[PDB]
């Protein structure tokens, strides 16, 4: 909710969670062939 500012770069995608840390990773596991 509202772009943030990390290093003078406006990020997108709602908001950045900390717990999602693992999620972002799982992002791969999710995918499969």
């Amino acid at each position: 909710r509202g772009k943030w500012t990390y290093n003078g770069i406006t990020y997108e995608g709602g908001g950045g969670s900390a717990a999602e840390a693992y999620a972002k990773r799982i992002a791969e596991a999710m995918a499969k062939g």
